[PDB]
């Protein structure tokens, strides 16, 4: 049936043990008004019922001779994909996170569709949570979270919604062993006529800890308007900050400054974790993303699409091979892909905070991924568990790095 | 360090389809009048206990190709040391649910193969201990041994550590098919059990008064053994044919004792006739008894590696029956009211039947692959059933 396209093939091909290439998302929601105490055991056991499955999540991987594709599968197991689990006391954020992280680990099943949905019960103050996971080969990250919010609506007054299972490389080619293709690299990269060493930057386990928050806006918009600054300078100076303090505390900060890779087209932006003051870190972000998107003012798709590829095949060579450091070429991925500016609900359960958990690689152990919810913007950091060490304090470094920026310009 | 060449053999066996860990599901009661929050007080208590003993401080390492263990100087005992919990409404349901989840995911291997899961939520003031530890770490039945060595008889005794701190294919297969020509010179039906599995797992668990087999033991004139063998027959034979798939001929069990490939008689329609049947069977199978074994076993070995030999599959299920401790056990004061182990299943053994015994009972663990066994948990309910049968007949 449907053939797996080259893109897709690559994300089972690259895949390990220790490199899982799903995606997943965290969605925590409210009780909706005047839910009884129980009402998530209850909620369960209707999405147990609904059983109609449609496209992608009814797709599952075959092989036509050598060629993978994609098959309708005839017997799908809902309570395989579909799973109810509850937080071990006491129930709040911390444990959400651990279960997440826990979940994230684990390589899925590639002989059925790659998809699970799990709801989780036992928290604290009237809430749920979805933690939802899906392979890279059969839905991407960002329609990944575009059907996570498709799924939901804005009137909190309707009911009877659906699940989300149920809703209405340029130059590369070919299955290949790894000095196969990272000789291809090579060939590519000599005929175009021929970041500093890190902790992040090291063969990972494939044991996940996943550390989520939320920031407010307008909190954040009042630190552009006193800098003179756009909201996407700010979230990214909180990581420089936040990759700052984390190395320093591990006594593990290089001379040279990080460099975050950042889709807007792809940026090579330097973090400047080498600089000090807040407000100094800011600029020199601010100003080196300026200068480094209008790099792309004069090219054409077909342009950007191949200076994006030539650019980006050290790095390729690198991470495949563990072979040549110096083409590391980046430190970490920063991605933001914004999401709804209103409100939302599932059958009047108010989602709190949407956060995107994304793929850790051998020598990219920190993967930062954010994202927009109405009032707010959403952190998703996923981390090897072995290589990052108390990975959850990176959610207070980037807020003290945002109150530093407050508090240097009094706000 | 170097591994034995048997664990090297599970590191090289194992696939995503296949991991090769073990596993053991612990059922405690609550001590004598212990608070409602104990077992997150005792969950907080155990992130304290800090120190591994040998073997669940070692890592797998390799020195320049052959594998080797070595002390692991960083252990997070937060990775390898969890609490959970099971959802509304905590029944065993649930637990079973778990532990089929738990099952499926592959080992680490970057750290020592183990891992504890504390959980609470059990409905009537219990937890459970769900341990799972690669086999070429510790084999099943030193995990099971170990398991309740940890316990003791005195349920007064306590400060009780935990379990962790006390004192090529075608070239392989080429190879077997060499000595099976230099071993064939000697003067199992096509079954649903036998196809290519998933890595998704489903685990049924029960126990059985071991009065009520006893009972049915003397009326039949059978050993514990037998009956608890026909149970099995009875079974499986229910299932397949719930199925549809119930093959003509009788599915044959590889059983350990040295190994015997006992008959189920899984053809044979009355409760009294599988029984005896069976009975005679591995009477015969055993009266005839390292070598003969180890090659006569050799053409399966081939089959489940290669699927190549279908004829060769030899046993359509193992049923393995390793004994366990005869009086009640103890840990810190709860009191262990079952131990059910939790095997492999493997390409063409989509199902693995584990029994043990603990004080009055014994203990069944099904372990099977999710996809090629559909409604696994019923054969809880046709184990049950096999037993009545014979009790039926013989009017108890
Ligand atoms: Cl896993
Ligand atoms: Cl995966
Ligand atoms: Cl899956
Ligand atoms: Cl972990
Ligand atoms: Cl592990
Ligand atoms: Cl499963």
């Amino acid at each position: 049936m449907t053939p797996l396209n080259p893109t897709d093939q690559l994300f089972l091909w690259l895949e390990k043990r220790q490199q899982p290439m799903h995606v997943g998302g965290l969605q925590l929601f409210s009780f909706p008004e005047g839910a009884p105490d129980d009402y998530v055991a209850q909620l369960a056991d209707q999405l147990r019922q609904k059983t109609e499955v449609t496209a992608p999540f009814n797709q599952r991987l075959s092989y036509r001779l050598g060629q993978p594709v994609w098959v309708e599968d005839e017997h799908l197991d809902l309570e395989h994909h579909f799973r109810f689990e509850a937080l071990p006391t006491p129930g709040r954020i911390r444990e959400l996170l651990s279960f997440v992280s826990a979940e994230h680990s684990h390589l899925m099943d590639r002989e059925r569709p790659m998809w699970e949905v799990h709801l989780i019960e036992g928290l604290k103050d009237r809430q749920f949570a979805l933690y939802t996971k899906v392979h890279h080969s059969l839905v991407d990250g960002v329609s990944a979270m575009r059907m996570a919010t498709r799924m939901l609506s804005e009137n909190p007054d309707e009911h009877g919604m659906p699940p989300i299972w149920d809703l209405p490389g340029l130059s590369g080619r070919q299955l290949g062993t790894i000095p196969t293709v990272a000789k291809e690299l090579l060939k590519t990269i000599n005929q175009a006529r021929k970041a500093p060493r890190c902790m992040l930057n090291q063969k990972i386990t494939g044991s996940r800890r996943f550390a989520a928050q939320s920031w407010c806006l307008k909190r954040i918009r009042a630190v552009c308007e006193a800098y003179g600054t756009t909201v996407n300078d700010v979230v990214t100076a909180m990581c420089a900050a936040a990759l700052r303090t984390y190395l320093m505390n591990q006594d593990a900060l290089p001379e040279k400054p990080l460099v975050a890779f950042v889709p807007v087209g792809v940026i090579l932006a330097s973090l400047h974790t080498d600089v000090q003051e807040a407000g100094e870190r800011l600029l020199k972000i601010h100003h080196g993303m300026e200068e480094a998107k209008q790099r792309y003012r004069h090219m054409s798709p077909e342009e950007i699409v191949n200076y994006t590829a030539l650019t980006l095949a050290p790095a390729a060579f690198h991470l495949l091979t563990g072979l040549a450091p110096k083409w590391q070429t980046f430190n970490v991925v920063i991605s933001n892909v914004p999401g709804p500016s209103r409100p939302l609900y599932w059958n009047g359960a108010k989602l709190e905070g949407m956060y995107p958990v994304s793929i850790d690689m051998d020598r990219l152990a920190l993967n930062m991924t954010l994202t927009s919810y109405n009032d707010q913007v959403e952190f998703g950091l996923i981390g090897c568990r072995r290589t990052l060490p108390s990975l959850q304090r990176m959610l207070d470094y980037l807020e003290q790095g945002l109150a530093e920026l407050e508090l240097n310009a009094g706000l």
